[PDB]
């Protein structure tokens, strides 16, 4: 009972949320996870996200200088008002590294308008981008129509959603997801703090990612932590104060990191199984995974994982091509199957 015992999620004062392992993928806890919300700030991911695509292609560097102009400018356009702005002039020639700082520490939207337009060349353009990666990472509950998040009524995002694009910033473009965790960065003599107040917290290793809030949208945040090893993201949307969204985050995490753990039991071009090949030149495959294979499971329960496999057909015939799917891994806990992957032949099996 205890061995194999549920644990209970905590009541979480939010309209949504989902608690994700981010190596594996596993939803750990959730509530109202797809419901489509106003992401206010968290749209700033996914701007932060094309930004770090575009520099891991090489298109430009942290060094590289920005001309701002006059739709960055901040008291140029009174949609910023009230907004966080870092006050960008035109003219200004301000480089990469204190334009992202700006979007990923202090939410900036003026900072948000000039990469866009060089990054891009318009804003239409690059949110483009935005929902071409929308699309790209398989979300079902998104839409962006701006650069920042203001001035759109018909945008939207989920807890499920802004978590995946969490995972996507981590996974995809690491060398723009670890300046989320930086505390402070300095524009124009202003020493600016990181809104993310998590980070502060002793007890916990947040390292990202986004804070967000509009009256209408209540107060979000998607954060990201580790032990270990273990990594993982939640989602809070339409919580009710600044402090708010982060103490909720915070049950989140550490329930996580209490009852779960994240194993690692098979790695890429490992061999798990051997099967005889007919026709071949070689007697036998060497069976495996094209991903490394990540689980989540009660923690404690690592010594109880049992594998085994199954084969699509009675027979394996040459040629086997590389990656090719022939069965399926079932990872089994108590009896039970808890996770499957494909079976993969490792080598490529040429015709005799």
């Amino acid at each position: 009972n205890i061995k194999t015992m549920i644990p209970g999620v905590p009541q979480i004062d939010a309209e949504s949320y989902i608690l994700i392992d981010y190596n594996s993928g596993k939803v750990l806890a959730e509530q109202n996870a797809d419901v489509r919300r106003d992401p206010a700030s968290l749209t700033k991911m996914m701007t932060s996200y094309v930004i770090g695509q575009a520099m891991k292609a090489g298109k430009f560097k942290e060094t590289d200088l920005v001309t701002i102009g006059n739709d960055a400018w901040a008291t140029g356009n009174p949609v910023f008002k009230g907004s966080s702005l870092m006050f960008l002039k035109p003219g200004m020639q301000v480089p990469v590294s204190q334009l992202i700082r700006g979007i990923n520490l202090q939410s900036g939207n003026d900072a948000c308008v000039a990469m866009a337009d060089f990054a891009a060349g318009s804003q239409d353009a690059f949110v483009g981008l935005m929902n071409s990666y929308v699309n790209a990472l398989g979300l079902k509950n998104t839409h962006f129509q701006t650069v920042h998040g203001l001035d759109a009524d018909g945008q939207y995002s989920s807890a499920r959603d802004m978590a995946l694009i969490g995972q996507a910033l981590i996974r995809d473009v690491p060398n723009e997801y670890s300046i989320y965790k930086e505390k402070e960065f300095t524009f124009n003599g202003i020493r600016q703090l990181n809104r993310n107040g998590l980070l502060w917290d002793n007890s916990l290793n947040v390292d990202g990612i986004k804070t967000g809030h509009t009256d209408k949208a209540g107060y979000n945040l998607v954060a990201s932590a580790t032990e270990g090893q273990m990594r993982l993201i939640s989602a809070v949307m339409g919580g009710r104060t600044f402090k708010g969204r982060e103490a909720e985050s915070k049950k989140l995490l550490t329930w996580g990191f209490r009852f779960f753990e994240t194993v690692n039991p098979l790695k890429v071009g490992k061999e798990f199984a051997s099967e005889p090949v007919w026709f071949g030149d070689s007697d036998r495959a060497s069976l495996g995974v094209d991903k490394d294979v990540y689980l989540t499971i009660p923690r404690g329960r690592m010594k109880d994982l049992k594998a085994s496999y199954v084969l699509n057909s009675s027979e394996l015939h040459a040629p086997l091509q590389k990656n090719q799917v022939v069965g399926t891994i079932n990872f089994q806990l108590d009896g039970k199957t808890i996770e499957q992957r494909p079976l993969v032949v490792l080598q490529e099996i040429p015709e005799g």
